[PDB]
């Protein structure tokens, strides 16, 4: 391998670029946004860009992060100087800009270029990409594709019986930028992850009545699964049932690459991408990886060792099965999540001992148990404290220990 | 059999009460709007109003009638004398109201009274409305209820693969308004009815790419049916792709009575009510009877024979075959409806037999075979000319013949 193609320039593109750079491949990196940093990137637009792209991220203002800045940053790239640990998004845009600048990356990286297709090309990689600045296709050729362009863009729905009966106003997590569009409405929020809880805290402070629907402030009421929707009422499996005006969808988003041919050998269902090795090898063309596949971790470790281990792969050095072996392995794992009911890319029951496993596969410098530790002590206080979590503030001390300042 | 429930005032529900109190019965019409006249009122409203129940109405800005006044018109109540056959749709809703005060049946409606729940008791029937002045409940007892609640409000949306990929704009003709949000946009209209056909038009002078997707002015691009859509992509069955931002489904309307429970005896499909005897009579529960179920035929006739067939129904002056007859004919009706490939409730095909069936069993006056001639003619017009055809006018001679001006 000598010439390596990453797609995407969010936290999973740029990591996989510093450790590609770092091992003196020639390195391209395609983004199709106008700032590095991925879903950091606020911007106005939802959907469709005037540009004639997609629009990939889904970040919505006034958001703050739910882990703390010392578990974000990478273990020898510490955060710059901010008093707070849950740090608004903006710091966390800078901070991967300021990688970005540190590690000398920014002459790698072509902005406003959106990955149209990928194909193999004898034993290459053929990358058709638009420059949307001059709306010109331009084509590259690679030995190596790294895929790191995202999964929290491409919406899931849940099939509710008699939605298409429902004739208020309906909108995805996706597209939600701010509460205003919801001020004095009545408003069903379904799905209570990080969007649902965190939606249903801003809606809270502008809407009629919030309410959040799972299979806080006085104004969000809890309802269980919504199992029926007519012309403007949602019904319960619980038996109740509330006139709703608008219906907010946080049940999450699906896998989706637009760009890859059938021949690259990947099948992409809504929750499962197949066949990867640890989440990252295409098993049938193995100079095709992905980083940023998996998801529900300390993110900062796994797009550090993820960009490592995908780099030792290409450079040659990492200690793999065979194929055989490696879809025997992809099976059990798989079966395994299945028994634990989890998505087939969640790492979060085993997370550590995954973590481990790259380490010594890529040979990757150990990361400090600190974050081990901190993540597992702090990982699920937007759970716990939803309200006051982010008024915590926290100071490592070395590498296996830290505190809670105040 | 004294009192009787009709549920609607637009064209349907004031020609039922018209017959209906002509024939002695105590008639008391519910109605949602602050106007009667049904589709005919046009409303900035789409969806859900803001009196808190659905907007029934889909009529859209600077709409003219696709059928010349003339035979709009019942044959005993001729339009009033304004210039021009194809009038802009303000005369038809004076028409109406013109109609609804000729024959004094303006106190017998109730409006702003929307209709939540119908439901047998014994031989007759509760009905429970709300009226939307006061928000209070109401409930009304009755020997027979005639339906007439129309079937252009609720959308009938095509299954197309890969739509929920698509990242453009999706709008259903139901709340078409004007072709303003379309400006300087790529439109795919799916559908080409009378709305594809008239939204293609009205959508042409804002945007120079229309394309209209079916199973015209310049910049009106004819396509075949569209069979699957990605991220900004419209797919059709040639194997050509156009990109678009904006897709108009005129894909037509589905039935919806959400005000029947399931006691009532009927089954509501998206193309079918049933067991109904020649789209009126609900054969489980024959103190009902339904309006404008049927379609694709001259309205005017079709209105105002079913209500006098209704009338001879429930003051006994026509008998019907037993039950298990008018299932029998039900049944071989439906199976020709198959064989001839239309929708189970469309007449277009056997109308005028339909019609003299009507008029024998009903007790009606003979129609003037004029309408027929003329409406067998303008449809002739309408294998013409979109552009065009509006600039023709009619008048009728007599009961035979018509003539027409350039
Ligand atoms: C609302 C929200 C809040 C979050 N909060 C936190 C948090 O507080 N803490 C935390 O640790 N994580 C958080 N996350 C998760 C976090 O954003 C992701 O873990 C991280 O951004 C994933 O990085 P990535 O590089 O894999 O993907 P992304 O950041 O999504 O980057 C993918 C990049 O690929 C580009 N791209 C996509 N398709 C193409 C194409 N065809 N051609 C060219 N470019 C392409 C996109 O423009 C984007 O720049 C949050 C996520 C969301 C949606
Ligand atoms: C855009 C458009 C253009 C058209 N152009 C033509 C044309 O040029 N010529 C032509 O002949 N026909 C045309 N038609 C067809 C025409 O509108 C219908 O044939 C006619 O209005 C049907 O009459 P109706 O009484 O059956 O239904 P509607 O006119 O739809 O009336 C039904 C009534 O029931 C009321 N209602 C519904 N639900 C409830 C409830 N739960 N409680 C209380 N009230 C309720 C509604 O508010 C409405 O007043 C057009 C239709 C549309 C949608
Ligand atoms: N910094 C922040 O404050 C913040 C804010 C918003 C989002 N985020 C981040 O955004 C990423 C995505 O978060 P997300 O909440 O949008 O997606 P998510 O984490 O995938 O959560 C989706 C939730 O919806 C549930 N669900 C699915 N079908 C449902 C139904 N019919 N009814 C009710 N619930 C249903 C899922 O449950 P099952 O899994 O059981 O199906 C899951 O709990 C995460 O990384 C999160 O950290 C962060
Ligand atoms: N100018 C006017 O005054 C005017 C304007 C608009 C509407 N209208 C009236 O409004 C009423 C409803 O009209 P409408 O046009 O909305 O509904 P419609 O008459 O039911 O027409 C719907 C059309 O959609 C087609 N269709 C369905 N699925 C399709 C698909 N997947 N791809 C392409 N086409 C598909 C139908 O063909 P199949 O039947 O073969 O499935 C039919 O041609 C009619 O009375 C009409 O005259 C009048
Ligand atoms: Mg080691």
């Amino acid at each position: 391998m000598r010439r390596v193609a990453v797609l995407g320039a969010g936290p999973s593109g740029l990591t996989a670029a510093r450790y590609l750079k770092q091992a003196g491949f020639e390195v391209m990196v395609f983004e199709r946004y106008h700032h590095v940093g991925g879903t950091w990137n606020y911007t106005d637009e939802t959907w469709m860009s005037e540009d004639g792209r997609p629009v990939y991220s889904s970040m919505y203002q006034n958001l703050f992060v739910n882990l703390p800045k010392e578990l974000m940053a990478f273990p020898d790239f510490p955060f710059h100087d901010i008093e707070g640990s849950y740090v608004p998004s903006k710091e966390v845009l800078k901070y991967f800009d300021n990688f970005t600048d540190a590690f000398d990356l920014r002459k790698l990286i072509k902005l406003q270029h959106h990955v149209e297709n990928v194909r193999p090309c004898e034993s290459g990689w053929l990358v058709t990409v638009t420059d949307l600045t001059t709306m010109v296709e331009h084509s590259f050729e690679f030995d190596a594709v790294v895929v790191c362009t995202g999964q929290t863009w491409c919406p899931l729905y849940p099939d509710v019986e008699g939605r298409s009966f429902f004739r208020g106003r309906l909108t995805h997590a996706h597209e939600f930028r701010s509460p205003e569009p919801f001020r004095n409405k009545r408003v069903l929020i379904v799905g209570a992850g990080p969007s649902g809880h965190d939606m249903a805290l801003h809606i809270s402070y502008v809407s009629k009545e919030v309410f959040l629907s799972r299979k806080f402030p006085d104004n969000v009421t809890e309802k269980p699964l919504l199992t029926s929707l007519s012309e403007y009422t949602a019904h319960f499996s619980d038996g109740t049932s509330t006139d709703v005006d608008e219906i907010l969808y946080c049940t999450g988003y699906r896998y989706r690459f637009p760009f890859l041919s059938p021949e690259c050998g990947v099948t992409v269902d809504e929750k499962y991408v197949y066949p990867l090795y640890l989440h990252m090898l295409n098993i049938n063309k193995p100079t095709m990886l992905f980083i940023g596949v998996s998801y529900n971790a300390c993110y900062s470790i796994m797009f550090d060792l993820q960009a490592q281990w995908v780099t030792a792969v290409l450079a040659g050095r990492c200690t793999l099965p065979d194929a055989e072996t490696m879809r025997k392995e992809e099976a059990e794992y798989m079966e395994k999540q299945r028994a634990e009911a989890v998505h087939p890319h969640v790492l979060m029951n085993h997370q550590w001992e995954y973590f481990k496993k790259l380490e010594e596969m890529s040979g990757a410098k150990t990361m400090p148990p600190v974050y081990m530790k901190m993540f597992d002590d702090v990982a699920s206080d937007l759970v716990k404290d939803l309200q006051n979590f982010r008024k915590n503030n926290y100071m490592i001390i070395d590498n296996e220990n830290y505190k809670k300042i105040y």
